[PDB]
């Protein structure tokens, strides 16, 4: 298992601009277009994304390409992130793809939130900070992703996702 094929279960590939849990427009393997109601805005930021007139649809090739853009994207973001980077490199290889999962989520801004988590993580406390990150509007809101998440970072294992 590796944060690709992690991501792809948490979040599926469609190739027709849809909405997200949040109600926004996305296409792909969850890449988000925009948070504007708009339909048309969100075929705007599709067809500049992707480089023609899409119509709202991509083709399985398009939507990987931006799923390994967005995957780069999501770790360069935590290694210039002050938050983030200390903890990231303190974290062994399944952890970190814990971390990125999220960052993918919910952005930089977002997972640089969860400050007293981050810092458990920090310290290697997997029970602690399982309970912690358990005490989000995230966790509330997707619950079986979020638990996925958290299986991950107490374990240290891909069990969650096998
Ligand atoms: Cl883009
Ligand atoms: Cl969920």
């Amino acid at each position: 298992m590796n944060i690709f094929e992690m991501l792809r279960i948490d979040e599926g590939l469609r190739l027709k601009i849809y909405k997200d849990t949040e109600g926004y427009y996305t296409i792909g393997i969850g890449h988000l277009l925009t948070k504007s109601p708009s339909l048309n805005a969100a075929k705007s930021e599709a067809d500049k994304a992707i480089g023609r007139n899409t119509n709202g649809v991509i083709t399985k090739d398009e939507a990987e390409k931006l799923f390994n853009q967005d995957v780069d994207a999501a770790v360069r973001g935590i290694l210039r992130n002050a938050k983030l980077k200390p903890v990231y490199d303190s974290l062994d290889a399944v952890r970190r793809a814990a971390l990125i999962n999220m960052v993918f989520q919910m952005g930089e801004t977002g997972v640089a939130g969860f400050t007293n988590s981050l810092r458990m993580l920090q310290q290697k406390r997997w029970d602690e900070a399982a309970v912690n990150l358990a005490k989000s509007r995230w966790y509330n809101q997707t619950p079986n992703r979020a638990k996925r998440v958290i299986t991950t970072f107490r374990t240290g294992t891909w069990d969650a996702y096998k």
